[PDB]
């Protein structure tokens, strides 16, 4: 199904942003649409979105972050990141937030501006 | 099922906040938990949460707002509000946001601070 201007794929709907924003701003944005940032299901899904976002270049925020007090990478669903379901690359001496480039997954400052993608589940 | 410190009810899990915040801050908060603000299902559900939040008093933000350029009340899922599935009370000369008190549902400035509740669906 999905709504107008969102792209369907398996049991999920995606909306790619038209602007770039901080990680926390992107949380508020997908929140106002009754959605969340991305919980990556497969390397298949990561392929599909990498294509969809090819034209935009940029690298898009996902629902995955590192808070220094936790001492670990965590998806917004509460699960710890599996390092070889998905391999994040970059430093972690501060709170960081993950984005997905064409070739990598990046630890970045949560105050960087990136494109984001929102998901809703059918 | 649900996770630790969330309350189950029908097919939904709820978490009540421990602080009070603006509407947009609450969007970011439930976003970081892979959740959304409340989409009220029944007057049954509004009863259950009004009890759960009885001890906090206060009035909790929900996933419903009015943006002046739209000219109508809309849930975060995109649907327009049915005024007698749920009746909102208060003015609308500016963008507003809805909270649920013990007796009413209130139009408020989106910059007010309220308690909020996040929902995940099983
Ligand atoms: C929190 O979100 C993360 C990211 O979506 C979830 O991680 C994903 O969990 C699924 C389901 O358990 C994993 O899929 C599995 O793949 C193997 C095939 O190799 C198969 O044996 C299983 O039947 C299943 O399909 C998936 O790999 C995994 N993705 C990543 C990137 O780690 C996590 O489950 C979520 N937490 C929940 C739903 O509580
Ligand atoms: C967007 O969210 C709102 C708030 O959750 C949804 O409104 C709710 O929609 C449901 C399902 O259509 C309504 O329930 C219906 O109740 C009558 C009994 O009077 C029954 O005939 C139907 O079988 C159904 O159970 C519910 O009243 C309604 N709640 C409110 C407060 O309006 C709306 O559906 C959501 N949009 C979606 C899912 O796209």
């Amino acid at each position: 199904k999905c709504p107008k201007d969102w792209h369907s794929h398996q049991d999920k709907c995606f909306h790619v942003s038209q602007t770039s924003i901080t990680w926390k701003g992107s949380l508020a944005d997908c929140g106002g649409k009754g959605a969340t940032l991305l919980l990556v299901q497969d390397q298949e899904e990561l392929r599909f979105l990498r294509n969809l976002t090819k034209r935009i270049s940029s690298s898009f925020w996902i629902g995955l972050s590192y808070t220094l007090s936790d001492e670990k990478w965590k998806w917004i669903n509460g699960s710890t990141l599996n390092s070889d379901a998905l391999n994040i690359t970059g430093d972690t001496e501060k709170d960081s937030c993950a984005s997905v480039s064409q070739d990598k997954v990046l630890s970045e400052s949560c105050d960087s501006d990136n494109i984001w993608i929102c998901q809703k589940e059918l």
